[PDB]
């Protein structure tokens, strides 16, 4: 059992080079991107550097910022997937159940991560090197500003439990193993594995957080909240794939919210 929470602590440690430790490291001399001057010094990109003139016009400046948010997700989706061939029983599931599961998963569990590097004027980017500020985000275009602006309010909430990294590991594996997915075959299944997982993370909580009681409840409580979260993002996602018409969508993106 306590062997079993080390397990999952193990892959989070091997597959996600961005942890909660090493970022509170930082946050309390990181490049502060707070203008578009800032943003584009942010480069080192070497044919980026090779191309480069001035500053650019407006409406690039948010598809710029709607790049990096892809970028992020994209990457922090791959080590997800990593991370989840590592955790118990779940290799042993359908592949169809596996890419279900993650399919509805993965950005429950990435906002979830991303509340570690973030504090209330601002978030950690690019490897912990930049620091992108709230003011700059609120700045863009509407579109691009009401999808942001929702996931720090969330973020200091979450960030309110104090957890740590190994609270963490568990907590997201849970996520991710979840029954009541759209169109997940073997249900019993999953959520066998995630009361395993569930009672990993009760007797974790227990033996890491000893005086504060009811953090486990609310824990589940952020489960549901991440779900909502989720669900009004994608349908921001979506409305901008309608509106957006210069704007376009990486695709392993593609594939997630497609039938959401
Ligand atoms: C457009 C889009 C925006 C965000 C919003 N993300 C999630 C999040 C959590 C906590 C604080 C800040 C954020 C924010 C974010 O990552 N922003 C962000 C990341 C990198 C850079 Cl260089 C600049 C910014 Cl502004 C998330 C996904 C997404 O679409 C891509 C996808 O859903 O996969």
């Amino acid at each position: 059992l306590k062997a079993f929470s080390k397990h999952i602590y193990n892959a989070y440690l091997k597959n996600f080079n961005m942890t909660k430790k090493k970022a509170r490291s930082i946050l309390t001399a990181p490049f502060v991107i707070h203008d578009i001057e800032t943003l584009w010094q942010a480069e080192k990109g070497l044919v980026w550097k090779q191309l480069v003139n001035g500053l650019p016009p407006y409406k690039e400046i948010s598809v710029h910022v709607f790049y990096r948010c892809q970028c992020t997700t994209v990457e922090t989706v791959r080590e997800l997937t990593e991370f989840a061939k590592s955790i118990p029983s779940f290799s042993s599931l359908f592949l169809n159940d596996q890419v279900t599961l993650l399919k509805y998963g993965v950005h429950e569990a990435i906002f979830a991560m991303l509340a570690s590097i973030v504090n209330k004027d601002g978030l950690l980017v690019a490897n912990g090197s930049g620091f992108v500020t709230r003011e700059f985000l609120r700045s863009l275009r509407k579109p691009f500003s009401d999808i942001i602006e929702p996931k720090f309010e969330f973020a200091v909430k979450f960030n309110a439990l104090e957890l740590d990294d190994s609270d963490l590991a568990l907590f997201i594996a849970a996520i991710i193993l979840c029954g009541d997915r759209p169109g997940l075959m073997n249900v019993p299944r999953v959520e066998a594995i995630q009361d395993t997982i569930l009672r990993a993370l009760e007797f974790h909580l227990q033996a890491n957080h000893p005086d504060a009681q009811y953090l486990f409840p609310k824990l589940l409580q952020k489960m549901a909240d991440l779900r909502q979260l989720v669900t009004e993002h994608a349908q921001m996602m979506q409305r901008i794939k309608k509106t957006e018409t210069e704007t376009s969508l990486h695709p392993l993106l593609q594939e997630i919210y497609k039938d959401m």
